[PDB]
């Protein structure tokens, strides 16, 4: 379907039935949404939420996270599994300190240099914490994308990837990006999910050529072996 009804379709959606009372969705701020970012990769929603209230409260600002000590960092890390994002996170917290005066980077080049952080998320902490104009391409969206346009191949390999990243742009609004970018993970999380997507409850349903096919497990591609 056209971007410009893409667009419109998902965010008349999340505007009555998205997610919008998350605790990284109050009062945000780019190092809230890094925080909870970071957290989401490898773990859910239900899990991550006592975890991230509880690094507010001990860490309420990066500098804060900077200057504790590793051990005490990993300690209140414990349950969440791989590790090595809370290696990253200390790091970064150092950087932002050292390099930027405490204050969290504004701009996609500082952002996309921090340990841990790469092009979607950086995306991500911009667009949804500042309303600035850059699109995500995360499992979420790759799934949502790749099915309502019929992508094949696996986004592993760079021209695969390559499209998935112009489909992402084409789609994207500036006006109302920071909604825009929610919907479409709060879309690949419970609605077009990896097994079974509930087509019926989707807003990209009228349109999408998966669902007319019947075909969605053909989209993304896997690694071929
Ligand atoms: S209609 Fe079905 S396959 Fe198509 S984007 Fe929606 S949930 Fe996914």
């Amino acid at each position: 379907m056209q971007a410009s009804q893409f667009s419109a379709q998902v965010l008349d959606w999340y505007d009555k039935y998205g997610r919008k009372t998350l605790p990284w969705q109050i009062d945000k701020t780019p190092y809230k949404v890094w925080l909870s970012e970071v957290m989401l990769q490898q773990t859910q929603v239900a899990t991550v939420i006592p975890y991230f209230e509880r690094f507010m409260a001990r860490f309420p600002t990066v500098t804060d996270l900077a200057n504790a000590p590793l051990d005490e960092v990993l300690h209140l890390w414990t349950g969440l599994g791989y590790y090595a994002r809370a290696r990253n996170l200390h790091k970064a917290a150092q950087q932002v300190a050292t390099l930027h005066g405490g204050k969290f980077p504004e701009t996609f080049e500082e952002v996309a240099a921090l340990p841990g952080v790469g092009r979607s998320t950086a995306g991500a902490i911009l667009s949804l914490s500042l309303g600035k104009h850059f699109p995500i391409l995360d499992g979420n969206v790759k799934r949502v994308l790749a099915r309502c346009y019929a992508v094949s191949g696996w986004p592993g390999k760079k021209e695969v990837e390559n499209k998935l990243w112009s489909l992402s742009e084409q789609v994207t609004p500036a006006v109302g990006v920071e909604r825009f970018n929610q919907a479409m993970m709060d879309l690949g999380a419970m609605i077009c999910t990896r097994s079974k997507p509930k087509h019926s409850l989707c807003p990209l349903q009228n349109g999408c050529i998966a669902a007319a096919n019947n075909s969605w497990a053909l989209y993304p591609g896997k690694k071929p072996k």
